[PDB]
């Protein structure tokens, strides 16, 4: 509530480190055009497309604000500081502000274009706090507050999908008009505020394990429980006849002991060597990929269950569609090379989670007897058994922050398979739009739809602030620990900075799990 | 506590719709004979029966009262009103009343029979509030308060089973005498009251989904995560050599995106076409049916996990033993025709739950390399994985209301696989019985068991009342919604009414899920 | 044995009174009479019915059950209604003026 | 005015057809034009004369 | 009760070049299709249709659970008003803001002007909230003896 | 609310003419 010559809000950014929590705030500049010429448009897949790539939905004239990525909040120094001293963290509070809003009209009369101020034009903004519109965040889409504060960004367009029977629709499909919501209209001088509180959520495990499930015992003392170790006879003359013999497992026969827990569930995936020539010479993806199909159409499990990337001393094999792959700065979005991308590694969970390329184990599948020898079968898909303990997938400075747990009758582990915190009531989606300004109407009344508007766009500043709780580490380890560092060697340009052309880049992915804990 | 000429209780019935809850009450007339001639009888399966159809137990002279069906409480208009405006519901409170009790003696001297009043005879009634007798409700048995209030019904006989080693018993088996319980004896003039409170239970999802798991994203914006899309070379001269290539999934390649969740667990079942000639010409049931066996004996999963009946545009295939099948009025209980039954459809859960006839997907099962091409395997049985989200089976106006969660150490999803609400402490079983009236004893004392009683039966009125909580719908959908209606076309008789012979019938099953929600 | 009795004070069942049917309290107090049976009609397209037709079950109403010794009472108040004209006219419309 | 009817059997009401269709009723088409397919009347519930 | 509220965007040109114009039927028209009246430079606001207030889901919800209904109260608001000047010098046209220009608005609460609503005319708040609509022009009729007046 | 040997209500009949 001000005039045209008074600024609303200021540029805050920065971050504050307190005793048990950190407040990270960031401000950016945003631009917004008009979408679909102020029209809601039905969108069907295509005539003759693939059965799996079918979809029906709508596209609206509304934009929305995305900040669901760590790099859209944290900074490389702040991230390194957070992960090198903490065993966990989670969000606590959220604040959002829109200000310094300008609506600018555009005129075209020739090859040149002219831009002028339009002080009387409003802008509509509203937040879906009741979670009634479809939630499109948490799908790893583009367009959150660029990692560099100096970058000016663009508000993505909003759209949603619904039930479809092929390329068509069904009566059960829903249509949502976003103008049918109470929304706030604001001019140059007004501003929008919003506050939100996260619900209880488990701390993210920002640490590795210094122990292993299979090696969790005393290396000095035998077990007092007996196990069958021989079926033939040890004594002379009985080595060719059956006789059950029982031993006690000690430090030597350490693989035959009794145990309390089992490794996490498995869903096997194919393996690929980072060297091109070492792989099979065929286009096997989508024909040899672990995929799941529902309603008669297939789909690919890209993240999949949290499972270790490779074994020890491999460093060369990665599962097909088994880990997040990021893009380097200035990389094509279609058929990029292996050296132009950034494949994340989840080896830290080798201790608890089974490796993705290999199997869960073997199970007997017959009744052995004198005539028939015992036979087993390898099992590659494993559900949930009692006593199972596993670890969740790590999050990265560039990765997703949260997701919306679907409103369904059943859940097993609501932790998102792509990233961090799953929330029943996540931060609501803020949607912003430019109100349509009609051009000169006809002098004689006409009932026809008005389809001659004045072309104009908008720009402004958006501030976000999240308060995060931190879990401190108290480890009794004697020797030092592994931590994130910058290489001291000479380089043309330093990491996480701008080049001579002023383009910000991220060289490597950074994971949180660096400190250690005992199982 | 009254005389012989004063009535206890009245006929209430009707239902009341309040702001946030509905009170449904119904009164019926019941008859009760004497069972087993006032004797407890051991019952074994048979000599030479099937191994799977073996059982040992007891049958008592006690009746019991059943009202564990929606049609025994609601009415077609009330049901339609409930399901067309609400997103959920659950039970809150229960009241039960027995009154207007008459004991009538029967005399036979010839082909004719005479019935007289017997004012001094009592009736025993008691409720197992401590859950000590076996719970036989929740097994889809016959004999609850008929759907039509004018119908007079019959109290079913009570019996239970125990451990059996073949047709015989084991020392671990238990015997329960129901006369060994504190019970209330009541004459003509007395009445029995009972009140009960349901425990916390999740709301039943009386809605479908307007979105799908595989289509939950923005149809306009590409993803920023890369995925392997080609193994050969796109450039000329490299189409026959291996080279990994990565792309970004957008609206076109919508089946290759990254996702957070997986469809519910699966347990595959065989498929049957509603047309007889389209099926295989063999007696495959019980030889090609998904069945589970314990203690060495098989058993059939009739409901099975909540899984979609068919794909889109099928409308003709149903799983074998994969959905509830109801009987039409006046239908034989042995080998009825397809047109004489009523097969329920669970297609509303196609969005989240996998189809029952098809598989969960495929999983890689080998280590591909230059020499060996990758190989996958189809998986038809799937356990529980992290990130799994599913939906429960719908309930119907004629279906079960609740069930008793077994007292065991472990549970995964205590929702009954046949119907609605699972309860650790369900409504207790009320048991009623006619006390034995001896005939004239011998003049000389004899220690022999007294086995000459006076033949008589009982009749009375039973009132039930359940208070149900309701969850209102607040949807932002613009276009209208699908709802239950009666066909306006001319017909000989209207639905859910009596015919010229005064027989009440139910033409079709009615499910609760009619409104929609976003995932 | 009991007897069920109830009054439709909310006017939800079809009203079959006022159709000049038989069976009210005989004019002579000494006569013993018979309770008529109840029945109702609904929409019909020829001899058949239509989906708009309604079915009413009278057991679906709160009713009072009474034995030998109990009794049923009921009170009601008529609404405002014009007096019935229990008189003729000594004049005529066409002759309502001064004859002089 | 709320309805309190003693009818036993269900009633006739307005619904959307569940059958597959190119576009759903009372929505916008690919060109963003809103349309109304059928007239809707209020009289759907019933009463006795 | 149910409170149904709806907001729309409206445009308004100048009518008759700020002139009141007499309108007669025609010379040689049909006897039944004769009329005499006036057309003014004034617009008017129409919302006398259910679809200009309700929505298909709301309408279906209303009719599937209720035995009746009627209006109780009404509120009306006009805001975010902009007056834009238009200039023509060639095939192109230019539109600019005009902050000092006013707009006149008044309600005939005493029912003195002829009531032209309720004649099933066009131009109420389009059924879709996103549609921008046009304010219809006002005009009225009076007694006529043929094509002339009395 | 009585027993089997107690009568409920009596035989009234007749009519009363009051002022209005």
């Amino acid at each position: 509530a001000d005039g045209v010559g008074n600024s609303s809000g200021n540029w805050h950014c920065d971050s504050q480190w307190l005793g048990d929590r950190v407040i990270t705030t960031s401000t950016r500049t945003w631009a917004l055009p008009t979408y679909n010429n102020h029209l809601y448009k039905q969108i069907s897949s295509q005539s003759g497309a693939s059965n799996d790539n079918h979809y029906f939905g709508y596209s609206t004239p509304w934009g929305y604000f995305d900040f669901n990525r760590f790099h859209c909040h944290f900074s490389p120094r702040d991230w390194q500081r957070l992960i090198n001293n903490n065993w966990g963290f989670r969000p606590k509070k959220l604040s959002f502000k829109l200000f310094n809003i300008q609506v600018k009209e555009v005129t075209q009369n020739d090859g040149t274009t002219t831009i002028a101020n339009n002080l009387t034009s409003t802008v509509q903004v509203f937040t879906d706090s009741e979670y009634q519109l479809p939630y499109v965040l948490g799908s790893a889409h583009q367009g959150c507050l660029p990692p560099f504060p100096a970058d000016v960004f663009m508000v993505p367009q909003y759209g949603y999908l619904t039930l479809n029977n092929g390329s068509q629709a069904v009566g059960r499909s829903s249509f949502y008009c976003l103008e049918y919501f109470p929304s706030q209209m604001l001019r140059t001088g007004n501003n929008f505020q919003f506050s939100y509180t996260f619900e209880d959520v488990p701390f993210h495990s920002s640490y590795a394990h210094s122990q292993s499930l299979d090696r969790l015992m005393n290396p000095l003392i035998d077990q007092y429980l007996y196990y069958l170790n021989r079926t033939q006879g040890t004594t002379s003359g009985t080595t060719n006849q059956s006789r059950l013999l029982f031993s006690q497992a000690g430090p030597q026969s350490m693989s035959l002991q009794a145990r309390n827990w089992l490794p996490g569930p498995c869903y096997r995936q194919q393996r690929l060597s980072k060297t091109a020539n070492d792989n099979n010479n065929s286009n096997f993806p989508w024909t040899a990929a672990s995929k799941y199909h529902l309603n008669g159409r297939d789909s690919l499990v890209n993240p999949g269950p949290a499972m270790a990337s490779h074994k020890d001393d491999e460093e060369k094999f990665f599962p097909m569609h088994g880990n997040l792959i990021f893009g380097k700065e200035g990389t094509t979005a279609s058929n990029a090379e292996l050296d132009n991308v950034m494949i994340t590694d989840e080896e830290e969970i080798r201790t608890t989670n089974p490796v993705a390329t290999e199997q869960y184990g073997t199970v007997a599948n017959n009744l052995q007897s004198s005539n028939t020898a015992p036979t087993t079968r390898t099992v590659n898909d494993q559900g949930a058994l009692p006593g199972m303990v596993w670890q969740d997938r790590d999050v990265y400075l560039q990765g997703p922050i949260w997701a919306k747990i679907p409103h369904t009758d059943g859940h097993f582990h609501p932790s998102p398979l792509m990233g961090g915190f799953g929330l029943k009531h996540p931060p609501p989606q803020i949607m912003i739009k430019n109100t349509p300004v009609p051009a000169n109407p006809p002098t004689t009344f006409s009932p026809a739809k008005f389809a001659s508007f004045i072309t104009q766009y908008s720009t402004g500043q958006v501030s976000v602030e999240i308060e995060w709780e931190l879990q401190k580490e108290n480890s009794k380890r004697w020797n030092p620990e592994i931590q994130y560092t910058s290489n001291y060697n000479k380089s043309v340009n330093v990491d996480f900075t701008v080049d001579t052309n002023g383009v910000y880049s991220e060289p490597r992915p950074i994971g949180t799990r660096y400190l250690t804990r005992n199982l």
